[PDB]
């Protein structure tokens, strides 16, 4: 669990969309993991607008933020799961790190702001949902 709040928007895993976020609906794509609904409160995350591959993120199953290198977003393979069938997720940076099931929506930080939200992991592995090029979250 885990969301981003930026002006009259909300940005959550496409995977845990309640049903209030798809009667608000403003964009959602299941290739990216992401779906975005309008709010009626006024949110202040900063988003980064970079090229950063270097940050800190939250992981709630350890109760800790983590720093990570992490890698250009770009397509990704995912095995299936009860969410989605076996298909390349795309927008998809990976790190060294730990994640579990019930990480998914932890944010990744850098020094501009947020970079995105946890969204795939196992192995010793990370991965993050890229938010950085939806340039209509802020204007
Ligand atoms: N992007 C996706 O398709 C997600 C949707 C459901 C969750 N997804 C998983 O990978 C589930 N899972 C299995 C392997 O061990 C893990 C470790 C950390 C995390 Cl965050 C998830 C998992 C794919
Ligand atoms: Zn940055």
């Amino acid at each position: 669990s885990g969301a981003i709040y930026v002006g009259n928007y909300r940005v959550v895993n496409r995977h845990l969309a309640t049903h209030n976020d798809w009667a608000n609906l403003v964009w959602e794509d299941s290739s990216r993991d992401l779906l975005v609904s309008s709010t009626t409160a006024q949110g202040c995350d900063t988003i980064a607008r970079c090229d950063c591959q270097t940050g800190v993120y939250y992981c709630s199953s350890r109760r800790k933020h983590y720093p990570v290198s992490f890698s250009k977003p770009s397509l990704i393979f995912v095995e299936a799961s009860e969410y989605y069938p076996a298909r390349y997720q795309s927008h998809l940076m990976l790190a060294v790190g730990h994640s579990e099931p019930g990480d998914c929506g932890g944010i990744l930080r850098c020094q501009h702001g947020v970079v995105g939200i946890v969204s795939t992991g196992g192995n010793g592995l990370v991965g993050f949902a890229d938010v950085r090029d939806l340039l209509w979250l802020d204007e």
